[PDB]
């Protein structure tokens, strides 16, 4: 499994479950084409979004529905949303898992890169 | 200053300086308009941006160049950029801190409205 | 001004205002010697905690009663309190700006040096 | 397993590894006993802390030393380490998960509570 997203609330303390996240990968010329999407679990996990074959080296968007998240509990949050545009495989492939941290007004997003 | 923007260096600890952001707003065909930019000061720090007569309500985007910001400093980042959208006031005019604090691998980023 | 603490509510998305905040240093023997403390103002910074003259080499515990500020709001959350522990000046004088972001749950802090 | 804390490196982008945990729990008096301790494996997560009979309502401290971390690394770091008190248990027993992003200049430690 070479990416996975997990996303957690800061502000409850707990995982973000049924979180939407789009992945996009950079085509030649200079759009966004869809790669990948799917629902964080009660894990606030996401798994399975590709394959090694497909995951080639790229620049690759993922965009986190926070929005939705917070308004699903009532809350209007600041952002409508959290994404990470990164290259991905440029020294060979690699797993990669985007960890996003979130709270209404703040939220933090770092790739963690590993062999 | 109804709109400040603040970056700073997760890595040195210091103020990211003289970085380029963009300011964009969503038009009503769902198209982003240009809205302001600039590049920050010594303190990190990018002031005048907009001016309360113009930064109506509306869904705003802040594009950082992080990516020219560290290859000045030697670095080859992972990350392409940072990027930040958010709804401005939709609840009567607020005063806007956003700040992006970077690394190669990683952004954060804060709102302070009041 | 050479320490300069931040603390703000990533819940509101606003400065945490009356704030209190103690400074220790870590004395020779290994014991946190009281060094300043202050609140927040409504800016949610506290400004004035020390001099340059008083602000000497070591190690600064930063502790942020977080606690007490999130009961005034009507929560009782879960984190007690935090502790920011950094050494300062130990290549010299430097300017830090040290800011703390709230929920119940959790807390990041940032460091900027100057 | 009731505790266990998982840490990043989100200016290297990857697991924090053999980095030293300690864990503290106030005691009657007013003051931080040892409570348990270990180093986070290759993924950067520490398993196995304490026990479900151990671990009883009380104020724990969570304290990282991310201080041998950096300098290991050959980074000058800010902090002395990355540190989390908080209150355990409190309302019956619960699973928790501290998960702390790491740099240089700043980190965020947040407990992610589960039944």
């Amino acid at each position: 499994c070479p990416l996975m997203v997990k996303v957690l609330d800061a502000v409850r303390g707990s995982p973000a479950i049924n979180v939407a996240v789009h992945v996009f990968r950079k085509a030649a010329d200079d759009t966004w084409e869809p790669f990948a999407s799917g629902k964080t679990s009660e894990s606030g996990e996401l798994h399975g979004l590709t394959t090694e074959e497909e995951f080639v080296e790229g620049i690759y968007k993922v965009e986190i529905d926070t929005k939705s998240y917070w308004k699903a509990l009532g809350i209007s949050p600041m952002h409508e949303h959290a994404e990470v545009v990164f290259t991905a495989n440029d020294s060979g492939p690699r797993r990669y898992t985007i960890a996003a941290m979130l709270s209404p007004y703040s939220y933090s997003t770092t790739a963690v890169v590993t062999n």
